[PDB]
Parts: C-alpha cells; sequence; structure tokens
C-alpha cells in the first residue's frame, strides 16, 4: 500500500493508548473452554448493540470463536491483575488458575475477577493481517459495580477514581 | 431502547485513551472528530481501526482521501475534545492546529502523538464504518495519556 511505520514505532505509539482489559472466553466445538486476555475491545453499533475484538488467527481462542459463534467478554476489574497475567501467558490450563462459573449458555464466565460480562453471538469477521476482527451482537450482559483495571504503557492500573 | 441502555452501561465502564481522528475532505477543508474507538488490529503491516458513523463529515473525508491521522490527547487536552465532538462549528478555528507534510491536520498543542494512517479498506457494520489504517508514519513525544471512562475524563495515573 505504501510506506509502513517499522513494527517498534507502532508498539510505541498504541501503549500510549491505554485501555480496559478482558478475558474473551469461548466453548470449543467439543465443549473445553477457552479464552485469552484481550485489550482490543471497542463497540461498534448501537443497532443492535454490537461490539468488536481483535483475536490472533490460529489461536485456540479465535478456533473456538470461529467454530461456535458465541464468546463472552469479561470485563476485569482493579483486582483481575492475576486473571490477565493467567490468560496472556504458559500456563497450560488457564482455568484451573482462576474462579470461574459456566452461564446457561455454557460461556465461562470469570465471576471473582470481572465487574461484567456480555455474551456475545458472533455476527461477522474480518481477517486483518495475522487477526481477525469479530464482531458481536451482544445478547446479555450482566454489570455490578466496580474499579476497572486499566492496561497502558507496559503497565497495570486502575481507573484512578471512584464511581 | 432498554438494550441499548444495558449496551451503553457495559461500555462506559471500558475506559481508553482519547483520540481526535483527522482528515481533509475532498474539497481540503479539514474534518474530524473525537474517537475513542482506536483499536490495534495487526502488525503485518502495522494497522489500526476506528469506528466512525455512517454520513459523518470526518468518515466523507476519510473515504474520500483514504488517509487519516489519529492525534492521541495529553492530560491538557479535554478542551480538544469537546471541540471535537460537540455541536458547534468551525472546530478548526477553536484549536491551534498544523498540517503534516501529507496535508493531515495534526493537533500540535493538545495531542502528545499522531499517527498518519492509509485507509487499507472499510466495512460497515449497522450504522457505523471500520476503517482499517495502516500506519505510516507517527510522530510521538513523552505525554500523559487523556482518559475517558464512567462518563467522565480522566488522565492515566502513572
Ligand atoms: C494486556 C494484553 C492484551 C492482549 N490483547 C490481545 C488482543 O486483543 N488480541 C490477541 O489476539 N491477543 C492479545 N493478547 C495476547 C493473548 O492474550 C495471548 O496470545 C494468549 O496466550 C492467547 O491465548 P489462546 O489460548 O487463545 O492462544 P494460543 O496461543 O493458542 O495458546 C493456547 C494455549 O497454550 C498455552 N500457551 C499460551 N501461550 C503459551 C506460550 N508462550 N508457551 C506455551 N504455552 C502457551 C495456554 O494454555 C493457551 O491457552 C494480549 C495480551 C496482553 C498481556
Ligand atoms: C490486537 C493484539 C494482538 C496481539 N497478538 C498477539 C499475537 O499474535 N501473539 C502474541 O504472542 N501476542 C500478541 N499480543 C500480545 C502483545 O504481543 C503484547 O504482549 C501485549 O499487547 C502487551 O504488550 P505491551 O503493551 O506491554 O508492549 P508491546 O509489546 O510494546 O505492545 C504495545 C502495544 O502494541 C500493540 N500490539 C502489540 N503486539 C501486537 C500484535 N501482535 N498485534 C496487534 N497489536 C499489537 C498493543 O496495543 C500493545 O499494548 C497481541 C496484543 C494485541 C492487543
Ligand atoms: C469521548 C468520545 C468518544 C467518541 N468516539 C467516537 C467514535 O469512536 N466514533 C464516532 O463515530 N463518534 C465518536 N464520538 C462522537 C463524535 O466525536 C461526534 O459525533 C462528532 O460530532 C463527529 O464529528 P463529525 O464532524 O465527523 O460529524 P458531523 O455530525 O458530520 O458534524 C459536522 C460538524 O457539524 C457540527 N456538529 C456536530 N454535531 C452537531 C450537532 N449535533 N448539531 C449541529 N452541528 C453539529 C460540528 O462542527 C461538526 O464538525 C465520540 C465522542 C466522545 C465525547
Ligand atoms: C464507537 C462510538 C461510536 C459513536 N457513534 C456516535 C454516533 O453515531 N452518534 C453520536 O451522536 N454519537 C456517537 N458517539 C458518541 C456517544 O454517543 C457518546 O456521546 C460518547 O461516547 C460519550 O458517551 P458516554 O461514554 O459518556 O456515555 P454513553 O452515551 O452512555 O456511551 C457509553 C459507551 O457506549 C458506546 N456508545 C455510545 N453511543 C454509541 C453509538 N452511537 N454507537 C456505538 N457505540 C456507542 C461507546 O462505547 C460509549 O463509550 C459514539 C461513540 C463511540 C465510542
Amino acid at each position: 500500500g505504501g510506506v509502513t511505520t517499522e513494527q517498534q514505532h507502532y508498539r510505541d505509539l498504541m501503549s500510549a493508548f491505554p485501555t480496559g482489559i478482558a478475558v474473551v472466553t469461548s466453548l470449543d466445538a467439543q465443549g473445553v473452554p477457552r479464552g485469552m486476555t484481550c485489550s482490543s475491545v471497542t463497540s461498534a453499533t448501537l443497532s443492535p448493540p454490537t461490539l468488536l475484538v481483535c483475536l490472533r488467527n490460529g489461536s485456540a481462542t479465535l478456533d473456538a470463536v470461529s467454530a461456535t459463534r458465541g464468546f463472552a467478554v469479561n470485563l476485569l476489574h482493579d483486582g483481575g491483575r492475576h486473571a490477565a497475567e493467567v490468560f496472556s501467558g504458559p500456563d497450560p490450563n488457564r482455568f484451573s488458575r482462576v474462579q470461574w462459573k459456566q452461564c446457561r449458555s455454557g460461556l465461562p464466565w470469570l465471576s471473582k475477577d470481572a465487574f461484567a460480562v456480555a455474551e456475545c453471538r458472533v455476527s461477522g469477521t474480518q481477517e486483518v493481517g495475522d487477526h481477525t476482527v469479530v464482531f458481536g451482537e451482544v445478547a446479555r450482559i450482566a454489570q455490578t459495580d466496580g474499579t476497572p483495571l486499566l492496561y497502558g504503557l507496559r503497565s497495570f492500573a486502575a481507573w484512578p477514581l471512584p464511581s
């Protein structure tokens, strides 16, 4: 397309746009829980309510989401750093390292580390380089009070002010 | 609707940085808007996305010229965020800005970083368009990011 910025320049830029932190979960086609830490969550539209997440091609989580067409977005509170670490690290059995429950849909809900969970139906996808944007039409939301966890400038932080 | 309100309440609790996304329209006029939907998409090549309302002046400009700038606001930039989200006309007369060599508007006083992007694709979703921006050039300085979350502005705390 033309000149591209060096990957380190891009990483430095995007490190300076802080975000909340989710764990995006699903079941694979055999019913096994899958999930990953995800900071690339944003709102797409209100009609109907649709968010998006951007997941690596070949990841276990995207494989499950693509096959089953459902996923949950678990928004982490300020007590959820360890869950974010578990779900981005090398442990082979991540759901043994967090407290979690299964909703009627089967989707994993990190009910001790997340202050909100949105259950979503996949309504579309768009491949982009090594990743895929997944559009999720929100079907159900459970939300409680909590201070959001943040990630920015290569560090965890908490949203700094009370509700 | 009630479903829409529940969704707004959810997404309000996902805080973010704040950008002003700028472009030139097909007639050369600067356009832009406040944007919190900046999202990293991939590194091959480095590509971010934004979600812009269909029919917005900024989306029309981005679509016409196939380029845009993402100006990341520092914690002194609330006023620019308000100008670029509010109803009052003549936004560019209400901020100090300069033109990059490419022509794209750079909010030099309110932003700590500016990324110049080429539009590599667009996908409509409901009444919005997801715009994929392949990043071509970045100017970045130290700065403390402005944040927006829980229906308020704040500053990155570290
Ligand atoms: C703050 C933050 C934000 C992130 N945001 C995103 C995002 O938006 N999108 C995205 O795609 N990624 C993101 N990641 C990276 C993502 O969390 C990890 O790549 C995660 O490992 C993907 O898990 P998976 O099970 O889907 O994938 P896989 O890579 O398929 O991992 C399969 C399983 O292998 C194990 N495993 C994982 N990594 C290793 C390893 N290095 N060595 C050995 N075993 C391993 C785990 O049990 C994992 O469940 C983020 C990470 C962080 C820290
Ligand atoms: C959208 C996304 C995709 C990811 N894909 C992978 C992956 O394929 N394999 C893997 O092992 N880990 C992946 N990760 C995890 C990533 O490599 C970092 O470990 C994590 O983002 C935390 O990085 P850091 O901010 O502390 O610093 P850095 O690694 O310097 O990253 C700075 C910022 O750059 C962006 N970024 C970094 N890596 C990627 C990437 N691969 N794609 C898109 N944006 C990126 C993020 O916004 C991140 O916060 C991904 C993260 C994100 C947000
Ligand atoms: C924190 C935050 C984040 C946001 N994030 C996003 C995002 O990611 N995506 C998105 O699409 N929107 C977002 N918005 C909303 C967006 O900034 C505004 O809708 C903005 O007005 C769009 O500008 P435009 O010039 O492209 O639109 P237009 O509606 O085409 O407005 C044209 C011009 O008319 C004036 N004007 C604007 N609104 C009105 C009005 N209601 N009545 C009369 N004149 C008006 C302004 O001068 C504007 O430049 C966000 C707002 C906030 C506060
Ligand atoms: C991606 C995005 C798109 C937007 N599109 C428009 C638009 O088309 N017209 C307009 O006048 N203003 C739009 N806005 C501005 C928006 O309506 C709010 O005025 C602004 O986000 C500040 O709201 P708030 O967070 O304080 O509270 P709320 O209005 O409660 O919004 C909470 C969150 O809900 C989501 N959201 C709100 N409105 C929209 C929307 N219309 N489309 C998608 N997600 C939304 C965002 O994630 C926002 O942060 C948009 C904002 C964003 C982030």
